[PDB]
C-alpha cells in the first residue's frame, strides 16, 4: 500500500474513456 501518484495517470482516465464511448453528457 504505497506509491499512490504512480497508480494516477493509469485507469482513472480510461475509466472516464469508457464513459465518454457510451455518453459525453450532451447539453
Amino acid at each position: 500500500m504505497d506509491r499512490e501518484m504512480a497508480a494516477s495517470a493509469g485507469g482513472a482516465v480510461f475509466v472516464g474513456l469508457v464513459l465518454l464511448t457510451l455518453s459525453p453528457h450532451y447539453k
